DNA sequence: CGGCGTACG
DNA sequence: CGTA
DNA sequence: GCCG
């Protein structure tokens, strides 16, 4: 079991996932209490039981895995033990915990905005509805349609959506090409949002590209919500059975020679980008991002045309979509 | 003990 | 500050 | 919280 998770296959289901979902927990309560390095090291316990080959039945089978320590194996063990962690659940139930999580979800809203509104007393989304003159444009468009963007879009909702948008981008820029991915390209049936990446054959032919989209999808009457820009995250009107609802879609243009990048930095997971910069940085000497990678000793950025390319540069064997799910 | 990913709006 |  |  390799210490990182992009040097092992994560698929999207596994043999552990009540274990792992315990471990999260812990791990967004760090977070909201502003505790990056455990946040992480939960983050990284749970993953590991994500890559494990069959379930976790004994503490004994922790032995020897990383990023498992004293307080991460005392989890598991208690869940082992009792089906319960004592302190999971005291999370689970504590006021903090469950204002945290309902102001983090609103479009608009981190984990620091949350913070100083429970620090100023409040507590349910209704006591920000109240005192609206608080909130930036951001925020009401994600409080007015946190109903609809709290329900999972669908898989089945995607492939209309992105012939919408083809549409659009096709009208922008011909020959434009859009890319499903963010979870969906991990195999996910359900997902939070839609994440589109948007290019063109030709080098430079996309600079100036996603104006020209917004402004084409506004006047089609889609956009709901939309702020020279790269990245757009809006709200999309959806059709349903006699009606719509409002979804989250992201759009973001590279050109061609970063279209590797692009792809892998927003096919995920967020653990998965996290660890891999991580590895190319620490192990490699490399910096990598969404737009390309870096040698800072030559001084030189490594060309890829695909991510198989990413991989071998960085020395990694090569791991698809479905098993990037750390 | 230092480090914990790295961008854009 | 928010966002991916 | 854990790794190196
Ligand atoms: N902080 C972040 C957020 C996202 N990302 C990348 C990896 C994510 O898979 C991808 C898309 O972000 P995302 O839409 O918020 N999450 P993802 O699509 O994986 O699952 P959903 O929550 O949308 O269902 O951007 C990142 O690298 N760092
Ligand atoms: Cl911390
Ligand atoms: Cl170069
Ligand atoms: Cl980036
Ligand atoms: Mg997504
Ligand atoms: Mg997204
Ligand atoms: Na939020």
């Amino acid at each position: 079991m390799p210490a990182y998770a992009c040097q092992r296959p994560t698929p999207l289901t596994h043999h552990n996932t009540g274990l792992s979902e315990a471990l999260e927990i812990l791990a967004e309560a760090a977070g909201f209490e502003g505790s990056e390095g455990r946040l992480l090291t939960f983050c990284r316990a749970a993953s590991v039981l994500k890559a494990l080959p069959s379930p976790v039945t004994t503490l004994s089978q922790l032995q020897g895995l990383p990023h498992f320590g004293e307080h991460s194996s005392r989890v598991v063990q208690e869940l082992l033990e009792h089906g319960v962690c004592e302190e999971v659940e005291r999370v689970r139930r504590s006021e903090r915990y469950q204002t945290m999580k309902l102001f983090t979800q609103i479009f608009g809203v981190g984990v620091k905005t949350a913070d100083r509104w429970y620090r100023e007393g409040l507590r349910t989304l209704d006591d920000l509805r109240e005192q609206p003159q608080k909130l930036t444009q951001q925020q009401k468009a994600g409080l007015q349609h946190h109903q609809d963007l709290s329900t999972p879009v669908l898989r089945s909702d995607v492939d209309a959506l992105q012939q919408v948008v083809e549409e659009a981008v096709g009208q922008a820029l011909p020959g434009a090409t859009v890319t499903l991915t963010g979870g969906f390209r991990r195999g996910k049936l359900q997902g939070h949002d839609v994440d589109f990446l948007i290019t063109h054959p030709k080098e430079g032919q996309e600079a100036g590209l996603l104006p020209r989209v917004m402004c084409r999808l506004q006047d089609q009457g889609l956009i709901l919500y939309h702020q020279a820009f790269e990245r757009s995250f809006c709200i999309f009107r959806l059709p349903q059975p006699g009606s719509w609802k409002a979804v989250r879609v992201d759009l973001v243009v590279a050109p061609v020679s970063q279209f590797p990048f692009a792809l892998l930095g927003w096919t995920g997971s967020k653990l998965f980008q996290r660890e891999l910069r991580r590895f190319s940085r620490k192990e490699k000497g490399l910096w990598l991002n969404s737009h390309g990678l870096f040698d800072p000793e030559q001084k030189t950025f490594f060309q890829a045309a695909s991510e198989e390319d990413i991989f071998r540069h960085l020395g990694l064997e090569y791991l698809p979509p479905e098993q990037r799910n750390a």
